[PDB]
């Protein structure tokens, strides 16, 4: 019993970590095989951050500026592309410690795990989810910039995520491993809008269901509602609308609890309506949106 | 910037957890050196945990009776001891994998990663407290007994923790890795009184100092106080008494916000009478006590 924000074990991506340095600028990379990967402003100076033209900025660097460090091992950099937003680093050296893995680009909603890095050493590691308006609540400082974020099935890590930016609203902005960022953001230093954040519906009903599993049952109600009214009252609120795809996702977890997804949704609203009266719920005074209904069903399997 | 419940990378311990069978019982281990560590209640059979008789389970045992898996291979067991509630098996294999580590009883109040695990094989790594009443508030299923706690200082791993038992009342009980619970819990299958949980003063200040840190200043107030009146508050709300020890050790805190301890301490008590209205720190509407003055200065380094 119990219910925890759990990461993925990190093992993996430890052994994945370097150190890439141009110039003064050092930031954490990712070794898989014959390639390191970071985010390209690694080749800026702090001088260029208001609006680089990276082509131009890339084209006065040659394959010997790139220092890559993984521990006390050099690496050396027999060639150099730029992927949108990312530098491919190609080393003499295949990583003997690269997992099996793969590249996603996750959607809005989604979780993943991410290990925190300085200087290609990691630090520590939480799990968060992709919000909305596709800004991440992490916890990165200085020199954290190409920390990366994953999820792990069975042997096979999902690389989905290397952070880039704090936005002047101090939240995190990255890209998935090809370098495209998530939402509208570019990696230049000018103050960019994030857009208002909603709630992921579909995740607070799942931590509901994690509630009842594990004993917390009062905000169970005798009503129940339709899609339409739901909805109407999610708006409201700023959540997610919620579809017939979300109601099939947590079949699985109506099952196990014998609660019809609506008589969920209809606690739910009244959650929403009336607030938590200073109850909690798995110890929490506030509605939990970053657990999937994956992450309930695997943490409560 | 941000702020998170963080945990240490696992990847130092995923290469020490293996799979423990005596009978029809698995359990996870520890494989350090020649050693392999797991709790003693993996020798009884359900009929026995009543009130098992460990001496005289352990008597009917040899050597070849005890399953130690690593992955696949198999180990050989050429020795085995009871140390307190800890089987201590003797292999033939020193682990290839073991990190610089220690042995460590931690006190009340104080953090440690738990790398939760499921057949000797790795799930998931949170972050989690030694509660004032010896108590932990985990994610354990089935066969998670044997899962670790620890810190990780540079490259020594200090393992502080060893899961045995859920309690009747849904939270997590355990001992160091010399086998001695925390708390007053036996290993026997008897309604065990944990005892009344308090809040770790000295953690919810310095999540606040966290807070502040991270541009969160609203319960900052104009008043100030005494560590006797304050301590008059504490107790009503079961919170620990706060001492000269806990003042001193929030010092780089308030050195890094130049804000003194006990105007901190004076927010805390308006908290405390006023609740928090609806408004949240640090995106949480309920007062955080998991995090060590050390977790914040390390996060917010
Ligand atoms: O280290 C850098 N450097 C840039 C990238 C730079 C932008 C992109 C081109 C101009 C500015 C940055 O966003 N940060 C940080 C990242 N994550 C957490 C931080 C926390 C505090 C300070 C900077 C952070
Ligand atoms: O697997 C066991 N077996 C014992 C140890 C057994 C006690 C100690 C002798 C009698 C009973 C146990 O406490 N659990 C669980 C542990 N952690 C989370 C669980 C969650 C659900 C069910 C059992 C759990």
């Amino acid at each position: 019993s119990g219910f925890r924000k759990m990461a993925f074990p990190s093992g993996k991506v430890e052994g994945c970590m370097v150190q890439v340095t141009c110039g003064t600028t050092t930031l954490n990379g990712l070794w898989l095989d014959d390639v390191v990967y970071c985010p390209r402003h690694v080749i800026c100076t702090s001088e260029d951050m208001l609006n680089p033209n990276y082509e131009d900025l890339l084209i006065r660097k040659s394959n010997h500026n790139f220092l890559v460090q993984a521990g006390n091992v050099q690496l050396r950099v027999i060639g150099h592309s730029m992927q949108n937003c990312v530098l491919k680093l190609k080393v003499d050296t295949a990583n003997p410690k690269t997992p099996k893995y793969k590249f996603v680009r996750i959607q809005p909603g989604q979780t993943f795990s991410v290990l925190a890095c300085y200087n290609g050493s990691p630090s520590g590691v939480y799990q968060c989810a992709m919000r909305p308006n596709f800004t991440i609540k992490g916890s990165f400082l200085n020199g954290s910039c190409g920390s990366v974020g994953f999820n792990i099935d069975y042997d096979c890590v999902s690389f989905c995520y290397m952070h880039h930016m704090e936005l002047p609203t101090g939240v995190h902005a990255g890209t998935d491993l090809e370098g495209n960022f998530y939402g509208p953001f570019v990696d230049r230093q000018t103050a960019q809008a994030a857009g208002t954040d909603t709630t992921i519906t579909v995740n607070v009903l799942a931590w509901l269901y994690a509630a009842v599993i594990n004993g917390d049952r009062w905000f169970l109600n005798r009503f129940t509602t339709t899609l339409n009214d739901f909805n109407l009252v999610a708006m409201k609120y700023n959540y997610e609308p919620l579809t017939q795809d979300h109601v099939d996702i947590l079949g699985p977890l109506s099952a196990q609890t014998g609660i019809a997804v609506l008589d969920m949704c209809a606690s739910l609203k009244e959650l929403l309506q009336n607030g938590m009266n200073g109850r909690t719920i798995l110890g929490s005074a506030l509605l939990e949106d970053e657990f999937t209904p994956f992450d309930v069903v695997r943490q409560c399997s």
